[PDB]
């Protein structure tokens, strides 16, 4: 385990963030991007791909925009089936306007957008799911694990993230409309020497920035499921 483990002053306090929790919420709601052995149709700029995926529930968008770290991530996945699986967002998400004779442009109605969440869908698969334990702390106390599952060797820490932090606001009320009955939180993903963290909330302020916020998958970080092993630590609202 090795990126420096966040010191108790390093994480956001939920108390400090005073701009409805919801726009947090939703990100780990029951919506989310997932898509099996699809191909870039387009691109917009030269960091991102452009898929053809279909809200196959509320409608709701019909093309996808992948976004990515750099120009070699978007370029290492064009024209490849992949997998996608991620969380998605729409208020500040805009892309191609349609096939100009100047811009790379294309998708006619609906959009959404996403960072990373791309893996090979060819060799990387698995009839029978594999299953990362998550073990849960309390102030300290291991006071639940659940299980979060996956038919790839090779799993984003984006999907395990999202599969963790979903169960979390159903069971535990992570993210309410206005609130979080904790004070801060943090996802752990342990592989070997590696290990690395993500902040579960919002950054002190009126307001939550959801591109902002989810760019920090944009780097399409993945892991071996067979390897990890996710924990989640999270401390209480001063109750
Ligand atoms: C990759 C791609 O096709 N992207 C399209 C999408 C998808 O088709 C949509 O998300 C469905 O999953 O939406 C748009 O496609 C339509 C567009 O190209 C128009 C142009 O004339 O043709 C449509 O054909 C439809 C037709 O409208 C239906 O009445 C018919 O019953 O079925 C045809 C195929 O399903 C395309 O679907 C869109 O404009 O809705 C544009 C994106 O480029």
């Amino acid at each position: 385990e090795s990126q420096p483990d966040p010191k108790p002053d390093e994480l956001h306090k939920s108390s400090k963030f005073t701009g409805l929790m919801e726009n947090m919420k939703v990100l780990y709601d029951d919506n989310h991007v997932s898509a099996i052995n699809v191909k870039s149709i387009d691109q917009f700029l030269y960091f991102d791909l452009i898929y053809s995926i279909k809200d196959t529930k509320l409608g709701n968008y019909d093309n996808v925009r992948v976004e990515f770290k750099n120009k070699d991530l978007a370029d290492k996945y064009k024209d490849k089936y992949v997998d996608v699986f991620g969380a998605n967002y729409y208020y500040q998400c805009y892309f191609s306007k349609k096939t100009n004779d100047i811009n790379s442009h294309q998708t006619d109605k609906r959009k959404t957008c996403m960072y990373g969440g791309v893996t090979e869908h060819n060799g990387n698969q698995l009839d029978k799911y594999r299953s990362i334990t998550v073990r849960v702390f309390e102030d300290g106390k291991n006071l639940l694990s659940f299980d979060v599952q996956t038919n790839k060797k090779k799993v984003t820490a984006q999907e395990l993230d999202y599969l963790t932090r979903h169960y979390l606001v159903k069971n535990k009320k992570l993210y309410e409309f206005n609130n979080s009955p904790y004070e801060t939180g943090y996802i752990k993903f342990i592989e070997n020497e590696n290990s690395f963290w993500y902040d579960m909330m919002p950054a002190p302020g009126d307001k939550f920035d959801q591109s902002k916020y989810l760019m920090m998958y944009n780097d399409n970080k993945m892991v071996d499921s067979k390897d990890v092993k996710i924990e989640v630590y999270l401390t209480t609202k001063k109750k």
